């Protein structure tokens, strides 16, 4: 590429990883979203939360796709695999599956920044801190005050969040 | 499902394949816009043309699970599998690949009315006449002209085309 | 914590012990704006100059205190101390001593900064550096100006620096 | 001082001890608020009004002292004692510590008054009643009202107080 | 310096030699932007193109100027050596050789977050990489676009090339 | 050249050193600038004064180098040798030295409006007395100006020069 400079490719193949985690996590909340929606669910807010963090994780892959143009590495896509689940439960247990989906993310954002600062690409790394990484704290601190109160109110008291809390 | 009514597993299960069928579209024009953004490539109005095509095919795809929902089957997710190439040549081969995509998403829409027609389910035939098959009609001519003039202009023709056309 | 990832237990304690400095230099401001608004002082302008780091300092230790929460860490409180003074002296002493008090708090960022580098925690360093390290440069920067403009003055100059740059 | 007149100093003193009183209460509420934001608490309306009343406390204390120099006093600052306790419990316990902490907290305003009457200041008099006394008791009554509220919904009833009353 | 902290020699120093390189930066597109003013020339586009980058160049070097004062270090001014050429070709040349500088600074703009690293200055690199290292990959990347467009229409293509996207 | 006409060489080329000389004025106006903004000299106003003057040179330069194009001639740079001084002294002799370059600066313009009126180019001689000869005029006599004044007060003086009239 006419304008790579400080690009390894070890952090190109990483970038081109981590895009597909990112929308292998927007998809699952597209699940998580319609099944929420269901007429035997039927938990609109809930339904909604995950719908708007399908498109968070879509735009952080995009965003991802965007840098790996910027520094001259090349998109590789792979295949986008089906969520872990069909079926998601109660509001709680979706909760806690996309809590855990989002640790992963986060570990796989903090791994490939631990990469950038080995390799010495400080533009990775600022990329990261500035659009990622406390996008990824806050998200997960959210998902646990809400965890925390779906433990409060545990049924009458789902619904009760979804409407009061959610929304 | 207390809402299903009319609804046949057979058009069930093809609506879970044509969300499928959209999301594969959405990821093939994610590929070909990025492609197009390449410092390499750099055709900025063919890389937008294409990623306003990935977010349509995804809504066409988020369309077709809500309908789902309404109609009390069940989305079923499967994996979104990677676009048939990694690099898309020059815009004319790039748009031949999307205009035989687009026929076939076409066809599939078709054979889902047919099927519909077949079960009689009318509120289906209406829901993809109403949201799908004129889009895809109109698609499909706009993509026939712009192959057209991209070949009147065949390079300094491609150039002209993404600048004066497309932007 | 359900939350916490990737934050050490050394960060975390250091993170209290930051939390309690900015409130000690919280106080001692409050101290100095007081003194200086007494009524055989009476120069406003360095009251009001001392009274807005007085909340600044405050800020920057709720501000830690969020971070503490978004990490799961546990905000754990000591004393705040008393200033080192009852009465602060002259314009000059007053802000050599302010100085001296914000070149202690940024070593003490720079030193939370190089513990979260050597536990490699990047949303820490992120954290620090967006909203510590350059307002702490910025504002020893002023304090440095106004000292060498008290010198330049130096009774009837300390009152004109009063009206005139505080203002 | 210059303009001291009738302002004894007895009250002088009593009035550096109010300003510690008040100092100790709103560093009690920034512990109380940053508590129930804590991940594995999660109240944000409880976390809001003990905050709210971190910086009411803390305004009363710069009030007091903009008195002192009114009256030609000398403020002198003691350390603030950290909170009495670490972690606060439910909703409940933690506003039955407030109302004790604002009931010490009126005794001791109550007690610079009947000082105030006893030296026959009746400046210090009308400053007590005008900015303390009154919002001393509209604060106590309504944490009275809270208390009588969470009793009254004991958790589900936890939550929806925090969702119905606070927010 | 009263101010000084945390801020190296080796840093200082690197400091003056970045504005310089900043400054010869501007001095070559001021020529180039002339250049192509020329009645013999007379691609405005072009022309306007490097006056825009003359300007960001200099207001690179004003910015380094004043964070070494903002640090404590001591601005030191070398000449400002004229530029490489007296006359630039065509706009393809006139891009590779931009493309060449820019890429220059930018590893010069690395080496030293490389230094600021090693040196444990936090600032410095937060400093470089809020204000120049992004900077320095989008303009990178652009002239890099651009070249690609400039070699896709290579005369009439340089015409329509500086009417078309320059504009 | 295709437009050349009445425009010597011998203009031609002292309108090349004479942008030199604004360059080279430009320099020491951003090197008296950012002297007078360290934190051990600190007067702003007299910083601002001379930053303003870097400007007002080099726009003096950029519109020599219009003339050059428009009349024909060929634009060339030579270095930008670093200014006479890397520190400037209290503001009475900074000013000095600024009131002694612009006596330079416009002997070389009525030099070169002699040189103009030798070789019959009233072009060039209109050029320089409606953009040059009035405006050194008007700011050798507002540096005179300055200058009694700062004798006037002559420090504190020195001070409030800066504050009440530059600012």
């Amino acid at each position: 590429s006419q304008i790579r400079q400080n690009y390894s490719t070890e952090v190109e193949a990483a970038v081109n990883r981590l895009v597909n985690l990112h929308l292998r996590a927007s998809y699952t909340y597209l699940s998580l979203g319609f099944f929420f929606d269901r007429d035997d669910v039927a938990l609109e807010g809930v339904g909604h939360f995950f719908r708007e963090l399908a498109e968070e994780k879509r735009e952080g892959a995009e965003r991802l796709l965007e840098f790996q143009n910027d520094r001259g590495g090349r998109a590789l896509f792979q295949d986008v695999q089906k969520p872990s689940q069909d079926e998601w439960g109660k509001t709680q247990e979706a909760m806690e599956a996309a809590l855990a989906m989002e640790k992963n993310l986060n570990q796989a954002l903090l791994d490939l920044h631990a990469l950038g600062s080995a390799r010495a690409d400080p533009h990775l790394c600022d990329f990261l801190e500035s659009h990622y990484l406390d996008k990824e704290v806050k998200l997960i601190k959210k998902m646990g005050n809400h965890l925390t109160n779906l433990r409060r109110v545990a049924s009458l008291g789902e619904y009760l969040f979804e409407r009061l809390t959610l929304k």
